[PDB]
């Protein structure tokens, strides 16, 4: 259980590319984000830098909260 920050492009669909692009390596799988806040909650042992470096790939922007 650990949980990623997420900023930028405050938009809907943004949050489509977000959890496919992070459940796109074998690991996690479980992974959710705030409607209404730039939280994200995630599920499983997947390292930190994974996530992190998977969304900032897209250009958006975030920070994981150990």
């Amino acid at each position: 259980m650990l949980k990623l920050k997420v900023e930028g492009m405050t938009c809907n669909h943004c949050v489509m590319a977000v959890t496919k692009a992070l459940k796109k390596v074998p690991g996690v799988e479980k992974v959710e984000v705030s409607l209404e806040k730039g939280e994200a909650l995630v599920e499983g042992t997947a390292d930190p830098k994974a996530l992190v470096q998977a969304v900032e790939e897209e250009g958006y922007k975030a920070e994981v909260l150990a």
